[PDB]
């Protein structure tokens, strides 16, 4: 059982400074109201919404799913239904989930596994672990402009995020001697490492809708949430439940205009980490993404639809899969490991300390629904904590992508290639092993990023292994993983790229096209609002919004229907404003162009998009892809540097050192 204190307790206090933003974060009440969808339209202008009932249900119709019975795409590229677009964007189901305090009895009520199962799977993580945190180059701190530091100042201020960054990093040491101590409030106190992660509701503007043909009504997708009782209990007490995504309560409360068939949104939870304690983290972090996407790019840096397609053209089979509900899931054991590997290899205990403190902290739940929050949950003077991966944490991806990779060569060992295990018989033929594998020079081969991968097979013993692996999960009744739950993706697709199959059904005579579906999801229902407010355009959730336009052709392009759905959104769109999206879009696009050369130096005072990769354009109209699907790599320097600012390397570097063997 868990620990849980009231705003009014001191725990609770503690973790708010004596300033305004902070004591606004700490009381925050349910806040929920429309988004300015574009500059100056509202995500539920009457007008907008009937474009919405009218291009979900034509493209729904003239263009169903073509999906096969192995979860291939073939055809049109579509993979299913439109009605995603159909919600008032800026309203929550109600409630949203409490943040459950411990998985362990999530983790086992779902048969997986309390640590490596065999002792080839305790070598493969601990040598993932030495692979990539071993050779690192130190690189500058970046820092995103207008993200928060949460506890316990919740600034905004570039100039304050430095200082805190600097400190962090010379104090990071004085403060792990102090964890490893026992003394967790005393670190906390002299340096703001500790304390909580604070929990916003992020939104997820597009959900399973569907229609039924019997009734005539629509149908959105029920997702379950934790009230308080259950998220402290680990499962045991408390009540699991679908929340109200019904979208009528609208009409009385803010006599709002709802159409039949529109709901509310899904909200995921998210944390936000004290960035005193990131710091450290993400000084580390940063160089370990820079090894593993060079020396080990084939399986874990991927940019282009034709990057990705070069690699799975010369496979012989190519499988799809897709984990479920990756980040509760993700072992507290792992880390455990990854630390007690880290200790061995060389790392400061200090640090590591910090990385394992990182993992296991309380969580501050803001506001989840109307009348309720305003709780911490878990001791913070002795963290405990097992709350999957958390969210906020200064290395997220990487904790996903090593647990990850490790799962999908397991599971191909165990079910396709045998005769490989002889390969794998102390710490060091593991790792030559590995470091084979990941380089993709084997008979069988992953492209991963944590939970989206492809697995692939090329002609050779494991071959046939591999087909029955596939066919395993067609018939889906067994978990071929002790330690996640695996499947298919129905409809096979890579980082946001569809698998496009022709009559062979074959991966060499396969494609990867852009996910039309996605445009209608960035264009349509975008996840924040245009924040005309904020004066400067990089602190923004969406910088240059009209700039996407420009990259629109050369990322979706490639689709089957790319043509036939920019004609329907223009009639469509036509229909219900009287003008041309076109030109909207088009107009769009010469401000932001415009706009942009004063934040951009070396460009200006009109000069044109010329110089911008399809990337740099996305980019800068979803800074938020830039954290999920993209790296610093794949942006040009000049656009970095819009959107970021780092730290001297003169000053990670003397850190780094410090650290590292």
């Amino acid at each position: 059982r868990a620990p849980a204190f009231p705003l009014s307790d001191i725990k609770a206090q503690m973790l708010f400074a004596n300033n305004i933003k902070a004591q606004q974060a700490s009381k925050r009440s349910f806040k929920e109201g429309a988004i300015e969808t574009y500059e100056g339209l509202l995500s539920v202008d009457p007008r907008f919404l009937s474009f919405k009932n009218e291009l979900s249900r034509y493209l729904t119709d003239h263009f169903p799913a073509n999906v096969d019975e192995y979860g291939r795409v073939y055809g049109n590229g579509v993979r299913t239904n439109f009605f995603g677009m159909r919600h008032m964007n800026g309203f929550p189901m109600i409630p949203a989930t409490w943040p459950l305090a411990s998985n362990l009895k999530k983790r086992a009520d779902a048969d997986l596994a309390d640590g490596p199962v065999s002792e080839r799977d305790n070598l493969l993580f601990r040598a993932a672990v030495r692979l990539m945190f071993s050779d690192l180059e130190p690189v500058p701190l970046k820092i995103r402009k207008g993200s928060s530091t949460c506890i316990p100042y919740f600034s905004n201020d570039m100039g304050t995020k430095i200082e805190i960054a600097e400190r962090a990093l010379e104090k990071a040491e004085e403060a792990g001697n102090l964890m490893l101590q026992g003394k967790f409030d005393d670190a906390y106190q002299l340096h703001q490492m500790g304390g909580a992660y604070y929990v916003v509701y992020r939104a997820q503007s597009t959900d399973a809708i569907t229609l039924d043909p019997k009734t005539g009504k629509f149908v959105s997708k029920d997702r379950m949430v934790a009230d308080f009782e259950y998220a402290v209990t680990g499962g045991e007490q408390g009540s699991l439940f679908a929340a109200s995504k019904d979208a009528s309560r609208l009409k009385e409360q803010y006599g709002i205009d709802v159409p039949d068939g529109f709901f509310c949104e899904r909200r995921r939870t998210a944390m936000g980490g004290p960035f005193a304690l990131n710091a450290p983290i993400m000084a580390v972090a940063q160089p370990v993404r820079n090894k593993i996407y060079s020396k080990y790019a084939y399986t874990f840096h991927h940019t282009t639809r034709l990057n990705k397609e070069e690699k799975v053209k010369e496979w012989s089979l190519c499988v799809a899969t897709d984990v479920s509900d990756h980040d509760t899931f993700w072992p507290g054991w792992l880390r455990d490991l990854i630390c007690d590997e880290l200790l061995n290899m060389g790392y400061a205990p200090w640090w590591v300390k910090l990385f394992e403190t990182s993992l296991k902290l309380p969580v501050y739940v803001g506001a989840p629904a109307p009348e309720q929050g305003h709780t911490l949950l878990g001791d913070p003077s002795n963290p405990d904590l097992e709350v999957g991966l958390s969210s906020g944490q200064g290395a997220t991806d990487l904790m996903g992508t090593l647990l990850m990779s490790i799962t999908y060569l397991v599971m191909q060992l165990d079910h396709t290639a045998p005769h490989l295990n002889s390969r794998i018989k102390d710490m060091p033929s593991a790792c030559r092993f590995l470091d084979s594998y990941w380089q993709g020079h084997e008979e069988i081969r992953q492209i991963s990023k944590s939970d989206d991968a492809m697995l692939g097979w090329t002609k050779g013993r494991a071959l046939v292994g591999g087909h029955r692996l596939f066919e395993m999960l067609k018939e889906g009744k067994v978990n071929p993983s002790p330690y996640m739950k695996i499947s298919y993706q129905h409809g096979g697709a890579f980082l946001g790229d569809i698998l496009l199959y022709d009559s062979r059904r074959e991966p060499g005579s396969a494609i990867f096209v852009g996910n039309i579906n996605s445009m209608l999801n960035n264009q349509f229902s975008p996840e924040y609002g245009v924040q005309s407010g904020v004066r400067d355009r990089s602190k923004r959730k969406r910088p240059f919004p009209g700039l996407a336009w420009a990259s629109m052709k050369d990322t979706y392009g490639a689709c089957p229907i790319y043509s036939d759905v920019l004609e329907a959104i223009e009639r469509c769109w036509w229909n219900a404003f009287g003008e041309s999206y076109r030109a909207y879009r088009e107009d769009m696009l010469k401000r932001d162009t415009l706009e942009l050369s004063r934040y951009v130096a070396s460009m200006a005072r009109q000069a044109g998009l010329a110089e911008l990769t399809p990337i740099d354009l996305e980019v800068l109209a979803d800074p938020n892809k830039l954290q999920y699907k993209w790296t610093e790599a794949d942006v040009s320097a000049n656009i970095h540097e819009v959107l970021m600012h780092g730290v001297s390397v003169e000053k990670t570097e003397r850190f780094l050192r410090s650290v590292m063997p």
